[PDB]
């Protein structure tokens, strides 16, 4: 994955979200990278750096750990996302940015970015069509399930927005997030989406290789089947 010179195509966008690893310092009592390297090494498709909060690494630090995680993927062949920080996706040269409602204009980020990858979160309809229209390439649907790792979260839909979405014809990529394991992955595809995005499943697993592993296992089957 180098500069691209196009938007990235919809049969693309879907592979990648097949098992979509999502991870900052604080989602794990091991070694950060470490962790990014067992997941990337089962089989997670795409990774996104997610490092904020109170007890999360800033400045310098945050942006050593990027450059290292981004390292990772470089190795895995795994594209890598940033997100929420524009900047710092241009200054890496990342492969892309994953922005929420509360962040900025979808429309602006996609301007800054030029062809990179461009994923937004959204919980409503109006949002996904909103997100559609302002150029994004794929869009997060959840809390699909329960979820304590974000606390400022929406009401928890379950799948259901996911097959709204497809019902009215919407075939925009679509990953679903918030509470998923192994265990209960299998619907999120199921009801049309094109991946399973997920943090503690993996990073907080006593052995992350493993999960990635059982998730590239699981949701390729469920494609396959649907
Ligand atoms: C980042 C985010 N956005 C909505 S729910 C969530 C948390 C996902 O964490 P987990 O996979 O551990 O539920
Ligand atoms: C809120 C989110 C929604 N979707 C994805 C893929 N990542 C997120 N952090
Ligand atoms: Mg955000």
């Amino acid at each position: 994955h180098g500069i691209r010179m196009t938007r990235i195509s919809r049969e693309m966008m879907k592979e990648l979200l097949s098992v979509y690893f999502i991870m900052g310092s604080n989602n794990t009592k091991a070694d950060p990278v470490t962790v990014v390297q067992k997941a990337l090494k089962g089989g997670a498709t795409l990774y996104q750096f997610r490092e904020k909060g109170g007890d999360a690494l800033t400045g310098e630090a945050r942006i050593k750990f990027a450059e290292k995680a981004q390292a990772a993927c470089r190795e895995a062949g795994v594209p890598f996302i940033v997100n929420d920080d524009v900047e710092l996706a241009l200054n890496l040269k990342a492969d892309g940015i994953h922005i929420g409602q509360e962040d900025a204009n979808a429309k602006e980020v996609r301007a800054a970015i030029g062809d990179m990858i461009l994923g937004v979160a959204a919980h409503t309809m109006s949002e996904v069509k909103q997100a559609e229209e302002d150029g994004a390439d794929y869009v997060g649907l959840g809390p699909i399930y329960p979820t304590e790792t974000k606390k400022d979260t929406r009401a928890v839909q379950g799948v259901s927005l996911i097959e709204a979405v497809r019902r009215q014809g919407i075939s925009i990529p679509i990953v679903g997030i918030g509470g998923i394991t192994i265990d209960n992955a299998a619907p999120v595809i199921q009801a049309g989406a094109d991946g399973v995005s997920m943090i503690s499943a993996i990073s907080q697993a006593e052995d992350p290789e493993s999960a990635a592993r059982k998730f590239r296992e699981e949701i390729q089957t469920y494609k396959t089947g649907r």
